[PDB]
């Protein structure tokens, strides 16, 4: 059973269940048959029985020429046909992961992209990534570009701090509706596993919230004593809490896209529609390569960016020690405070002890962190959030330095699964903390002190 | 007829004919055909004849339904269908241009590329350009990469000067076969309708070189008196010109992926093949649509480049006038060959002169020069080649200053079409010719004399 005690530690991977709007055969390396969805009766005509092997006359020459090039290939396994089955005509999608096969059969509404009308919506979209050269009016332009081409009545942007949070930084949507730009949610939202997912798929797809699901059978393939892995699985069924949300958002259907860098979930499209959605799998496929093409982009561009800051900060260091390397009255050079110790490192307040000389920039204070650092006498450097009136502190000694932030910084059946409430219980966790010290101001703060620790006279 | 006095002004966008490994039908914008190709028969069983209007039992209903979403669309049109005609199954290939709607029908010889094959060589490809920073790593890698995609057994990269040269800088091939590395033909060798056409369209593919030209009739569009324009048409004929070039190379067959940076051809692909070679439409497509990614990639990395040059320069200068104008002794920080003059503009030697008193660092040319500009008593700017016993010079006033750059850089039927001799006959015009002052040099040495002016004492 899933509640909020135990979403942190759902395997959304292994549910043993997909959506309806499909169905799923998995077969074993010989491709005989080891499950099932429940709906293959009721989606086709076979009884895709464990033991059996398909044949012909259950799923058509095309599958099976296709499943076999799959048998037979050698690496991972990807592909698809546009066979007609029965009932109806079909986006039949398979791939091997660990030692299994998947066949999920998606249902097609005609009619064929010409590979032609694929290619330029894939180059309609791209097209919109590489206009600009700032991160944001990348996004915003996107997530415009995007509602045009899908439909969707609401298209987003996330960005993800290092903290593994949330932030809303672009939208295009009906205006009916409420309007999200800014909004910000925990990591908490985003379990490690949907998170490690998001990374591993650039695409998913839900077609209505509130399906009920379909299972597949036997849970556990017998060969591995363990349950299905389906990662790589297009029908994949969602989890029941996100569904609980989506629906206290009054949301039907969902779709996202990934941005990824280094390795990790930098920030990702999430399409809403109001009523239910399907994206047939040509176009969701135009929409993967996009989601390759705009991860690089925002690699390089925001490596740019970092590098730049860092450069211009490195040479702001370096500028202020030949100037008192060069330079007497080690307080007055390191002070107009324009040349000054808050001009290295983002803060709102800093202060430069030595002797019995203090100023306070942007001197009681100092008497009362000296004395708490009593208790540790040969510390050089300290750290801290959380804390007299501010809560952020970083602590040099070579005579001392310090940098300061404060923090002004800014149904259902479970209570926090909502906009408003994912962002009042975000509150909680920054009502306390400042700013915090970033890998870069470890080193600026660093670099200072060793700097400073060169002066002689 | 074309030679080698005709080949600047050969209008290679209006042959009036195509290759033969397909057919063209055009059509005016009601669907009656106005041309068709002389192969068309042959290839297809019709006779497509002015006035006519294609029906279901000459090209089947697939592209009728294709054509007519055509007629009746507003934009650009571009599309295709993988019908089966008569004879063979078929790549049918259409777009409108002007105000005419080219059908062009290609011989299909594969099994369909699934859309999700498809998907993975562009995948695959793109992935080359996205792991490098350098964009000579860049170039190396994915000239390898296509050549294990295509098979073409020799891939080129070629980079383009400013004086629109060219120049090899990477390569994969047969071993058999000569290596082309380093080598460079001039501008001449690709005029500027070429060059125009490889910049409209990504891609270009020579089936077979020996091929003997298939006409289109009639030659003239009767609605508009004018020729029809084949440019966007896959199937469009080689010039003959280049024809002779590629058998003279031992070469049977051709594709090219352009590289766009600006509105400028910034390099290209070139694939070749020692016997006849043909790439499908749809992979063909694939490669299109990297070849937008791979421009842009490179167009944000060179501009990246060169916006790190151009500071590191500035930041010279800037640097060499706050020496200047806060010391007392000019001479003496002017030609400091650290804080020389010679490190801001990329020469082989440098002079600085003012009252009587000269130095030659890395001085008779000199002489010689200001006795030049005596008929031209009022500039205080000079510039040239090709020229004492060096070339390059370029001279600004306050007092003077030189910069200076001597230029040691680096069968058949007609006379020149050869590797080896289009190289010959690139050197002829380069010899004198000194590394031309860039549009940055000049920008150097003008805001340097200006900064110069300044000094007062
Ligand atoms: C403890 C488990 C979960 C909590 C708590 C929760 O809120 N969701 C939990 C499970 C999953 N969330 C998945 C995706 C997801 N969650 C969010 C969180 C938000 N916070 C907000 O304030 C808002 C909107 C105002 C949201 C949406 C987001 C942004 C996402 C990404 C997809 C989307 O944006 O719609 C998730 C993955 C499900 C799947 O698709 O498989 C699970 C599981
Ligand atoms: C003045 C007209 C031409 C001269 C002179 C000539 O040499 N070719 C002329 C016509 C065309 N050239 C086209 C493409 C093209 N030409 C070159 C020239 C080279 N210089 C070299 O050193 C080498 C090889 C070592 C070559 C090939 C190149 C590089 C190219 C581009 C295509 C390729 O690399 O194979 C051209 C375009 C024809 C078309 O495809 O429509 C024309 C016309």
């Amino acid at each position: 059973p899933v509640t909020l005690a135990n979403c942190e530690d759902e395997p959304i991977h292994v549910p043993g269940a997909i959506q309806p709007h499909g169905a799923l055969v998995t077969l074993r390396a010989d491709g005989m048959v080891l499950a099932a969805s429940e709906n293959i009766q009721a989606l086709l005509g076979f009884v895709a029985s464990p033991g059996s092997y398909l044949t012909q006359e259950q799923v058509g020459p095309e599958v099976l020429r296709m499943l076999e090039e799959g048998l037979t290939g050698n690496g991972p396994w990807s592909n698809s046909v546009e066979t007609r089955i029965g009932e109806h005509l079909f986006d039949v999608i398979g791939h091997s992961y660990k030692e299994v096969f998947y066949l999920e059969f998606e249902i097609r509404t005609a009619d064929t992209l010409s590979i032609t009308s694929f290619t330029l919506n894939a180059q309609r979209i791209i097209a919109q990534v590489q206009l600009h050269n700032d991160t944001a009016s990348l996004l915003s332009n996107v997530t415009d570009e995007l509602r045009r081409m899908t439909g969707y009545d609401r298209v987003m942007a996330y960005r993800f701090r290092h903290d593994d949070s949330g932030e809303v930084v672009a939208e295009s949507r009906r205006e009916d509706l409420e309007s999200y730009l800014g909004l910000r949610y925990p990591a908490s939202d985003i379990p490690a596993q949907a998170r490690r997912l998001y990374i591993q798929n650039p695409i998913r797809l839900i077609a209505d919230v509130a399906y009920t699901p379909m299972r597949v059978f036997p849970a556990l393939n017998p060969e591995t004593n363990e349950s299905f892995d389906l990662s790589y699985s297009v029908l994949r069924s969602v989890s029941p809490i996100h569904c609980e949300y989506l629906t206290n958002m009054g949301v039907r259907a969902s779709m996202s896209i990934s941005i990824v860098v280094g390795g990790k979930l930098w920030g990702l499209f999430s399409c809403h529609h109001m009523s239910p959605k399907l994206i047939p799998y040509p176009v969701r496929m135009s929409f993967q390569i996009f989601s390759q093409v705009c991860s690089a982009i925002v690699e390089r561009l925001e490596q740019g960016r970092i590098a730049e800051l860092l450069r211009v900060s490195t040479e702001r260091r370096l500028a202020l020690a030949r100037r008192a390397r060069d330079a007497d009255d080690l307080f007055g050079a390191l002070a107009h405070p324009d040349d000054g110790i808050a001009a290295l490192i983002p803060c709102d307040g800093a202060l430069v002890m030595l002797g019995g000389r203090t100023l306070s920039i942007r001197e009681r204070q100092a008497g009362n962190v000296l004395q708490r650092l009593q208790r540790d006498p040969e510390r050089d450097i300290y750290h801290t959030d959380n804390w007299g009136d501010c809560c952020g502190v970083l602590a040099i000694r070579f005579g001392w330095i310090f940098w300061f932030r404060h923090e002004e910084v800014h149904g259902p059946s479970g209570p926090r699964l909502t906009p408003r409430g994912s962002f009042e219980a975000w509150e909680e966790v920054v009502r306390g903390h400042s700013t915090p010290w970033s890998e870069t101001d470890l080193a600026i703060a660093e670099k200072l002190r060793l700097d400073l620790m060169e002066l002689c006279l």
